[PDB]
């Protein structure tokens, strides 16, 4: 499938199915389609997305290997309350550490902007809203600027992703050797 919770070749993630994935989910102020290609070596497995914001009808696919990426979404909660969709997505490693991904889509774009990160952590954790909060405040994440991001994770590996800055948010990241 060219869906949401599907896992799909690497080479196949691009900015078409994710524009698609984006638009499937109708017309709502909030909402971001992610993608992330495994190029680790590592085989990935879910553990949870935590959204601090939003929500998700998605299963986050469970296993993703390596040269396989996967896609998700997540939207605004419904209703006229005003708030984005910010969350962390948790895969476990073959290596026995997690991958986090945060993404933050705000409601108030005068006050705030479009954010996203990637970090290695250590053993097997579950998202909270206490990793959220260090993926957020203290690991100087990566605004959506329109622009290509590269930083080293550490385990040998390192990340390149991209984040617009607009409201309707499409985040790709490639997880790759280092």
């Amino acid at each position: 499938a060219d869906v949401a919770g599907a896992v799909i070749d690497g080479a196949g993630l691009g900015f078409d199915v994710l524009k698609t994935v984006l638009e499937a989910l109708g017309n709502v102020k909030r909402k971001i389609a992610v993608g992330i290609d495994n190029e680790s070596g590592k085989t990935w497995t879910a553990m949870n997305t935590y959204f601090r914001s939003g929500t998700s009808d998605i299963v986050l696919p469970h296993k993703v290997a390596h040269g396989k990426a996967l896609l998700y979404n997540g939207q605004k909660n419904r209703g006229p309350v005003a708030t984005g969709v910010v969350g962390v997505i948790a895969y476990s490693m073959s290596d026995g550490n997690t991958l986090a991904v945060l993404f933050s889509v705000p409601y108030d774009y005068n006050w705030y902007s479009n954010w996203w990160n990637v970090r290695v952590y250590k053993g097997q954790k579950r998202a909270d809203q206490r990793m959220y909060e260090e993926l957020y405040y203290h690991r100087s994440p990566f605004r959506g600027d329109n622009g290509w991001h590269s930083r080293g994770l550490g385990y040998g590996l390192k990340s390149r992703g991209f984040m617009n800055s607009s409201g309707h948010a499409i985040l790709e990241i490639h997880v790759t050797k280092a």
